[PDB]
């Protein structure tokens, strides 16, 4: 496990400020470092991939730098819509690991709201999630992710979860053909990722669920060669308790 550490954990700033967020890796990861923005109740949004490449559609005030072990995300002029939490993620070695996140807070500002397009009610790509709900400890649950708008078998897919009020956690990934699968340490022997390329659907079958598995679960589609996830499902809540 490569440990990603962000600093600071939280941050107060004003519209127009220069904000910089640092991400440190416990070993060299070359440029396999990606940056995500997430607002409360929204799916994450890809900002930077390959350490410094700006994702199509992201304003130029966002920039990334660094290689090896130390990386920095810069917002040159903070805007009302930029108040959110920011995560780095290494795609150098499995298990893929996120930083703990940096919350950028207000302290005279106002945004239009809005979450990034997700699910089937976005555009271009669609990823319809279903299957969440309530289960008791030891039980099971199957999540589905129906894809459309792209050649499903040409893209690896991922499951990422987020416990209430905590950070993004990588769960599992599967290659485009389904021939290779990868799992976080905490879910091996209990979860199974799979895909039906004839039906264009991604699955996560879970059993022996624990209370620590309670989270919002996202399916996400990979893109390119640097392990970035450019489109996400809206999330489905899985609750494990008595």
């Amino acid at each position: 496990d490569i440990q990603m550490t962000q600093s600071p954990s939280s941050l107060s700033a004003s519209v127009g400020d220069r904000v910089t967020i640092t991400c440190r890796a416990s070993q060299s990861i070359s440029s396999y470092l990606n940056w995500y923005q997430q607002k409360p109740g929204c799916a994450p949004k890809l900002l930077i991939y390959a350490a410094s490449s700006l994702q199509s559609g992201v304003p130029s005030r966002f920039s990334g730098s660094g290689s090896g072990t130390d990386f920095t995300l810069t917002i040159s002029s903070l805007q009302p819509e930029d108040f959110a939490t920011y995560y780095c993620q290494q795609s150098y070695s499995t298990p893929l690991t996120f930083g703990q996140g940096t919350k950028v807070e207000i302290k005279g500002s106002g945004g239009s709201g809005g979450c990034p397009p997700c699910g089937g009610s976005g555009g271009e790509v669609q990823l319809l999630e279903s299957g969440g709900g309530l289960v008791q400890p030891g039980g099971s649950l199957r999540l589905s992710c129906a894809a459309s708008g792209f050649t499903f078998s040409s893209y690896a897919m991922s499951w990422v979860r987020q416990a209430p009020g905590k950070g993004l956690e990588w769960v599992s990934a599967i290659s485009g053909s389904g021939g290779s699968t990868y799992y976080a340490d905490s879910v091996k022997g209990r979860f199974t990722i799979s895909r039906d390329n004839s039906k264009n659907t991604l699955y996560l079958q879970m059993n022996s669920l624990r209370a620590e598995d309670t989270a919002v679960y996202y399916c996400a589609k990979y893109d390119g060669i640097y392990g970035e996830l450019d489109f996400w499902g809206c999330g489905t809540l899985v609750t494990v308790s008595s």
